[PDB]
């Protein structure tokens, strides 16, 4: 039996946990409620196989009974069709409502009248808004929301307790989702091959120290944990993951020195701390990449006689060596290589040919330096709120046919860069920022993907994972675009515009910003000023009210 297997490993609290995240990401739409009926029905079942390891259907597996129990298009098929049904149904952005916390002691007192149905509540929600959140992680999050309502709805203030702890949880839970997409995306649309490599780079980057051996090892689990969350074998995913989290602390002296503090604590809080180490020591006098991947003469014969190892080799010994350098750079250098090689190897004399390939890799790495140099004094100079805008404004531009909502959410993300990683010195700067920008891009993807609008940002998006960053940097603006004519449905009056905070003005405005440029394309940064400008006097002057509506709409009708 598997359903067994499982149970007795995760153990019972877990397995619920898993099994519940599984369904909300597969089906969505359904309520709450149904699912938990789902749920509690595979979790008595279990509980027999684990006394009866001979019982009744106890032998199937996991996708039958989990494909089962859901179906009380996709159903009528089976197994594995079945499956890859629901896998290929998940939706990156369900039209689910927006989720709201009510009144601070309204949430407080539902967490004490029922602490259980509360926090599968928060698993739901999560699980049907982010289809592939890393579910072993999500456990970890479930944990720390449990531990804001227990020491917050028991103290003398609470939405002073509360809430920024709940801020600072969506945040880090958005990352997560995020984070995790690439990955997911990565095997999905690139396979395997192209997530081991991608894999070895950031390893290798935190643990120097490590053997290639150890490397290959690890990037093996952690290429069947990953591939299995993303597949929807959750409940494996998590065994695996903890399998791993304890194989790296046994092994911890031949990893990193960093991962002493993560390995003396529960499983939940090991994993998460593995994952979110910092770079160990690199180790001293090593030999230089050039003796072993240019000067040798027995490269040719390395890269025919063992291609995929030699390779690993290679990215390993580069990373290990370059804790400065984006997993995205790395891999352009890794990919030239290789191509270098390719061609060189037929060539006359192969040393000459491929005797300045590192030649070839100062442009690609100065490409990335330089911009990042550049958008963080942009940074110092502008704040983060003007600093989007500039972005705003570059990549309406680059890609007007996509829709102003994801432009708006995409440059704001894109703009998080410089507060995000210029307070860092050089050394640290290109590996936060170009990778992250990568996550940022590939949310712009698989957005697109739903419903394309635009063959550029297609092609930017299916053409390579690596070049994404340099490619969208490197278009121009979009001369084929139609200027959208003037809407001013747009711009129709709502009450709550005059009492939002902060952020939701930014917002407003920023949606603003983009119409404008949609529909005047050759504006210039003075004239697109001005224009904003009065029209944000309009919005202050008709807020201050009498009777607004008719401000709005008589004075805007005019406008
Ligand atoms: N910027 C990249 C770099 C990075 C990738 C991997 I792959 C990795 O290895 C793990 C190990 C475990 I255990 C996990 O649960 C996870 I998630 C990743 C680690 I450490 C760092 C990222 O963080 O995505
Ligand atoms: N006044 C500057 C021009 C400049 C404008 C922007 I807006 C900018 O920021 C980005 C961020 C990303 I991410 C991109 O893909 C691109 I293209 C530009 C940068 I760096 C430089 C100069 O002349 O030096
Ligand atoms: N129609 C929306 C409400 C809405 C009204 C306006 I008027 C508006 O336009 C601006 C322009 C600037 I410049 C500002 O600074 C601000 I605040 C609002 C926007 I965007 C949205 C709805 O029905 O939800
Ligand atoms: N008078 C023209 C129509 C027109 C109305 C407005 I109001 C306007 O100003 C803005 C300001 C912002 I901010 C936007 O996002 C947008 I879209 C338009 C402009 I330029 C033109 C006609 O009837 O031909």
């Amino acid at each position: 039996s598997e359903v067994a297997h499982r149970f007795k490993d995760l153990g019972e609290e877990n397995f619920k946990a898993l099994v519940l995240i599984a369904f909300a990401q597969y089906l969505q739409q359904c309520p709450f409620e149904d699912h938990v009926k789902l749920v509690n029905e595979v979790t008595e079942f279990a509980k027999t196989c684990v006394a009866d390891e001979s019982a009744e259907n106890c032998d199937k597996s996991l996708h039958t009974l989990f494909g089962d129990k859901l179906c009380t298009d996709c159903c009528a098929k089976q197994e594995p069709e079945r499956n890859e049904c629901f896998l290929q149904h998940k939706d990156d952005n369900p039209n689910l409502p927006r989720l709201v916390r009510p009144e601070v002691d309204v949430m407080c007192t539902a967490f004490h009248d029922n602490e259980e149905t509360f926090l599968k509540k928060y698993l739901y929600e999560i699980a049907r808004r982010h289809p592939y959140f890393y579910a072993p992680e999500l456990l970890f999050f479930a944990k720390r929301y449990k531990a804001a309502f227990t020491e917050c709805c028991q103290a003398a203030d609470k939405a002073a307790c509360l809430l920024p702890k709940l801020d600072e949880l969506r945040d880090e839970g958005k990352a997560s989702s995020a984070k995790q997409r690439l990955k997911c995306a990565s095997l999905q649309k690139f396979g395997e091959r192209a997530f081991k490599a991608w894999a070895v780079a950031p390893l290798s980057q935190r643990f120097p120290k490590a053997e290639f051996a150890e490397v290959s090892k690890l990037v093996t689990d952690l290429t069947k944990v990953h591939t299995e969350c993303c597949h929807g074998d959750l409940l494996e995913c998590a065994d695996d993951r903890a399998d791993l989290a304890k194989y790296i602390c046994e092994n911890q002296d031949s990893i990193s020195s960093k991962l002493k503090e993560c390995c003396e604590k529960p499983l939940l809080e090991k994993s998460h701390c593995i994952a979110e180490v910092e770079n160990d020591e690199m180790p001293a006098d090593l030999p230089s990449l050039a003796a072993d991947f240019v000067e040798s003469k027995d490269v040719c014969k390395n890269y025919a006689e063992a291609k995929d190892v030699f390779l690993g080799m290679f990215l390993y010994e580069y990373a290990r060596r370059h804790p400065d350098y984006s997993v995205v750079l790395l891999l352009r250098l890794a990919k030239t290589y290789e191509t270098t090689l390719e061609k060189c190897c037929a060539a006359a004399d192969p040393h000459e040919c491929y005797a300045k390939v590192f030649d070839e890799f100062k442009p690609l790495v100065e490409e990335p330096q330089n911009l990042i140099k550049q958008n963080c004094e942009l940074f110092e100079q502008l704040g983060e709120y003007k600093f989007q805008n500039a972005l705003l404004v570059r990549y309406t531009k680059k890609v007007p046919q996509v829709s102003t909502p994801t432009l708006v959410e995409v440059s704001r993300n894109l703009g998080k860069v410089g507060s995000k990683c210029c307070k860092h010195p050089e050394a640290k700067r290109m590996p936060c920022a170009e990778d992250y920008l990568s996550v940022v891009l590939n949310q712009l993807c698989v957005l697109h993907e739903k419903t394309p609008v635009s063959d550029r940002v297609t092609k930017c998006c299916t053409e390579s994972l690596v070049n994404r960053r340099p490619c969208f940097s490197a278009l121009e603006v979009d001369e084929t675009y139609v200027p959208k004519e003037f809407n001013a449905e747009t711009f129709t009056f709502h009450a709550d515009i005059c009492t939002l905070s902060e952020k939701e003005r930014q917002i407003k405005k920023q949606t603003a910003l983009v119409e404008l440029v949609k529909h005047k394309p050759k504006a210039t940064k003075e004239q697109l000023k001005a224009v904003m400008d009065d029209f944000a006097a309009f919005v202050e002057k008709c807020c201050k009210a009498d009777d607004k509506e008719t401000c709005f709409a008589e004075e805007g009708k005019k406008l």
